[PDB]
């Protein structure tokens, strides 16, 4: 089964979602993964790299969400009506992919090196952005998503998809 | 004796340069120079502790995003305030980059939390609404957010102008 070293990568993101960046051990992954604890140095020079590849690889997941939302618009009302259906399914739906999206940021803020994940994570998003908005527009509309996902999903009692949609609206008007 | 100042100041410090699983009475009491039982005497748990520590460093916050908004005498004045504070917000301070992001993994993880990040933005848009409508406030608090986490998190943060372009747009109107 090639699918040894995917295996250690889901575990990693499992342990971490679940008990905290702190708690990433060999012997914990491993344990979760199903594999012997020589298989994590077999396939790995070291956490920093496996670290970079498990949050590489949540980092492609979230991206594939925007396409699956952004993808399926025709226009721009599309887009727009798009984007808010985006910010409240990433807002709500997985609480394991908004702690892994926190564990990343804390990361980043700590650890300079890994901001090239999340510089490479809102590269990726403002693609399929642009797919439907100009360039200067799809880099504010990234960062409006960003701060309506948060507030949604920390908040005691989440703002509407009417509110959610005028930000958009606003945001992504050029006239 | 300013000995729960003191335990409030060690945890946020701790928190800050160790990481919130650091973060027990033990090691707390520690950093405090305190005796154990202050830690059980003061607060009813830790829970109580992080909810006072991180409601301390939100009053930093606001009082930041006050002092800035507080001083615009217009509208247009505000939307320039408010880019200065989303720059200074994302390049002054490390420490209170990490703080803001243990407190976001926190109320992420548990629910409880999001009583004081409701309140902290209930706090962000008072003084917001200062200047703009209510729905709008909100709206701006909540790009406020999101550009400075992006600035902050970037290999490159991006210039003063798509930030004010950015605000221009959410409070047109």
């Amino acid at each position: 089964d090639p699918q040894r070293r995917e295996r250690i990568l889901a575990a990693t993101l499992d342990l971490i979602a679940e008990e905290g960046i702190a708690r990433v051990s060999h012997r914990r992954i491993a344990q979760r993964a199903g594999v012997p604890l020589g298989s994590m140095t077999y396939h790995f020079t070291g956490i920093e790299q496996l670290l970079r590849e498990a949050f590489g690889r949540f980092t492609d997941h979230i991206v594939a969400v925007f396409d699956e939302h952004l993808g399926a618009a025709a226009d721009r009302d599309e887009a727009r009506e798009a984007v808010a259906d985006l910010v409240h399914e990433l807002s709500e739906d997985s609480q394991r992919d908004l702690v892994l999206t926190q564990e990343l940021y804390t990361l980043a803020a700590r650890q300079p090196a890994y901001r090239e994940l999340t510089h490479e994570w809102m590269r990726r998003s403002r693609v399929h952005l642009e797919k439907h908005f100009d360039p200067g527009t799809a880099r504010q509309l990234d960062a409006l998503i960003e701060g309506l996902t948060l507030h949604r999903a920390l908040a005691r009692e989440p703002h509407g998809r009417a509110l959610t949609l005028e930000a958009i609206a606003r945001i992504t008007t050029t006239d």
